[PDB]
């Protein structure tokens, strides 16, 4: 009815997952359009206090935070955005898991921040609508150092172990789970990555990526339980045909 790797394979239960503008993609930076137009990105109230706590849950599909109201984020004139929620997808050991990749290169794992355009007071109008949400993207790598921010959520998943269970956390500081070059991203109409798959949703790809300690990767891809009594891994969706449509880079590709 909906899960990853098996059946139902998503259109036989939701049409709209067949559409023809789709996420994830594969990028190839050599072939981005560069767009000068593509300035760097602009967050503000990302810098939570420690109270109130958000709300973090194992929806069965991922790793969900709720974000409190406040956060914006601006890819440009008349492109403003509040952020919604943030999760994570995964692989599992030995195996990496991001739902974008580069030139066929498959990333450990990815961080997807959720935005409802400014356009609309709520979610359910905006789904379907071009530029109605937008998502940052972000890949996730080893590193030989614990990353402190991340932390913050990894040492909370054996709590939320178990599929449909949540916690809360802290308040602490949401752009430090992202890149800190904010200049170098991929840009391209999409879809949401899981049903109902609606179209018109505008993906930012970060080019840097976070990195995450060996043991932070393995806290995130092995704690978790999915339906039924299987683990939360390899929790993303295959590449989609771009059919068409071009990928915009901010920045010119180097080779
Ligand atoms: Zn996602």
């Amino acid at each position: 009815h909906w899960r990853y790797g098996g059946d139902p394979p998503w259109p036989r239960v939701s049409p709209a997952c067949a559409g023809r503008f789709q996420s994830p993609v594969d990028i190839r930076p050599q072939l981005a359009a560069f767009s000068p137009a593509l300035r760097p990105l602009e967050l503000s109230g990302f810098q939570l206090p420690p109270l109130p706590e958000l709300r973090l849950r194992n929806n069965g599909h991922s790793v969900q935070l709720t974000l409190p109201p406040g956060l914006e984020m601006k890819l440009g004139p008349g492109r403003e955005y509040r952020a919604l929620q943030l999760h994570l997808h995964w692989g599992a050991a030995g195996r990496p898991g991001s739902e974008h990749t580069v030139e066929g290169h498959r990333f450990p794992a990815e961080i997807h921040v959720v935005h409802l355009s400014t356009k609309y007071a709520r979610v359910d109008e905006a789904l379907g609508r071009p530029g109605g949400l937008a998502v940052l993207a972000a890949f996730l790598e080893e590193g030989p150092e614990e990353n402190s921010a991340y932390e913050q959520l990894l040492s909370r998943l054996e709590e939320i172990a178990e599929e449909g269970s949540e916690t809360q956390v802290p308040g602490l500081d949401i752009s430090a789970l992202l890149p800190s070059d904010f200049s170098r991203y991929f840009q391209y109409e999409g879809s949401l990555t899981t049903p109902p798959c609606a179209q018109g949703v505008i993906w930012t790809v970060f080019n840097q990526t976070v990195s995450l300690s060996a043991k932070q990767l393995h806290t995130l891809s092995d704690t978790l339980w999915g339906p039924g009594d299987s683990r939360l891994q390899l929790n993303f969706r295959a590449t989609q045909p771009l059919n068409g449509r071009v990928i915009e880079a901010s920045f010119p590709a180097g080779v």
